[PDB]
């Protein structure tokens, strides 16, 4: 099979990490970061990697039930049923991959009256209670029945200023119980010229002075369409050019490396200065000595 | 180009009216209801209609400026630029369209010190201050600046028991102003056996005894996908058959309307039985007159 990129703009994307729309293009300096994102994580031929999964909706969603302490929330699966701490996968697909506060909100129905409630509701994923592969997050909660199915809609992040979130740094999905497991390989830019193209959004804020951005490597919807197509990679980068609708003119190109990021020729950060129209296209497959035309 | 449907299954799935997963396959009679959705209304030739956009995660979120009286957000475009009442649109893209409460919560920046804040609020879409076209919207608020970008995250719908919301039921985008603008055409089942198909899922409810149900005609990624595509409609009529990877068998048929509805050989409502598993094909384009094999 063919393959190709979708005709999205960035502001007609998803962020892969946060249930929240891509906002703009972005591309600075590695080196100091780890960037072991695992939501997001996708083959370009197909295989999600890491706990990625398809819904953009269901990012950092947790449902179960929950035990009154300052809340326990015995997982479940994104379904309802019941979950499976022996898949192989870091943490449940969808999981946070990030150390941050998140603030959102828990709601729950109790199956028998059609009664339901509603309470703000927190979740710090460097706590050693966030033990999402274990099968229990706990909730800082900011009147909750149990044996009630229980769900948490995230909304942003709460957190001496912009030290949290701290986007490239993994939370421990075992906690204290173990080290994590089948993480998605960290990327890095490898050539001379080249740096990481990131697709950049900003968490809302909800009470403080948190590190809003929030980078991802693959836009939701590139995760959604490599795994449609399913479009073998005849080589291992893709050259990608950012055309613009409008003029009808080329902009930048990049690197769509395989394995599943985006490296731009370029050094020093830069947030990318795009029309609003502006989308990606598959221009051909090419070897990794192919160096990129410096970008603007 | 030749026409498909994605190998999604229905639990992969988002509904296009709330941004949730989808949950379950529902039909039902047709006659006492409106089905005026504008949410999820695409046709499977790609043209978008009434107030869909293809973001999922941008469905029922509101952004632009407030102030404080509860509380009213002068609206703004998804990518916080100016509102143009001026389109050919029902409403900005991804509105509500169905009456009811939505309690959610609202986020605010101020671009001065990373200073950030949330507290809970609602909003009625039955209120005739709901005023989306017209460009502003009131929240029942349940310390927020002005002129600092302030953001709605919907969450769930707090609403005599099971009475709202009502989800057939459209909200009057322009209030008391004026009739709706550009509506997606309404939706019925016309041949004689044949009733129609939903895409259900739960809406979270967030107190109350809300009526927690949401059906929309289309998946949110059928939208997307039929957006991408484009493929000509070859007939007016298709044929779904959902197939079983398990088994390897088809279990029933259904009808997808060039339109953008979903009909199935049914009378009378039943909470479709379906292995988790399973996923639609593209069959063959049929005539309007090509009578169903009955569903289970």
């Amino acid at each position: 099979k063919p393959f190709t990129v979708p005709i999205l703009t960035v502001e007609e994307m998803s962020n892969s990490r946060f249930p929240i729309p891509l906002e703009k293009l972005y591309t600075g300096p590695s080196s100091a970061f780890v960037v072991q994102p695992q939501n997001g994580r996708c083959t370009t031929d197909g295989v999600l990697l890491g706990t990625t999964q398809l819904s953009a909706v269901n990012i950092c969603t947790f449902r179960g039930d929950v035990t009154h302490i300052d809340y326990i929330m015995n997982l479940a699966s994104q379904n309802w049923n019941n979950y499976d701490p022996t898949e192989e996968i870091p943490a449940p697909l969808g999981t946070p991959d990030f150390v941050g506060k998140i603030q959102g909100m828990l709601t729950q129905t109790t199956r028998e009256d059609g009664s339901t409630r509603a309470h703000k509701a927190t979740v710090s994923t460097g706590s050693v209670h966030f033990t999402p592969k274990l099968g229990s997050v706990q909730y800082t909660t900011d009147d909750l029945q149990t044996g009630q199915n229980t769900k948490f809609t995230p909304v942003g992040v709460i957190q001496n200023h912009q030290n949290e979130p701290q986007q490239w740094v993994l939370p421990n999905y075992s906690g204290r119980t173990g080290h994590n497991v089948h993480l998605a390989p960290a990327v890095a830019p490898t050539f001379p010229g080249e740096q990481l193209l990131f697709f950049r959004s900003t968490m809302p804020g909800c009470s403080g002075y948190p590190n809003m951005n929030l980078d991802c490597l693959l836009p939701q919807e590139w995760v959604q369409h490599f795994y449609q197509e399913a479009a073998p990679a005849q080589s291992d980068v893709a050259l990608l050019r950012f055309v613009n609708p409008d003029t009808g003119r080329v902009l930048f190109e990049c690197k769509l490396h395989k394995s599943g990021y985006v490296t731009v020729a370029h050094t020093g950060p830069h947030d990318l200065v795009i029309p609003p129209n502006g989308y990606f296209r598959f221009d051909s497959w090419v070897n990794q000595f192919y160096t990129l035309a410096p970008m603007g």
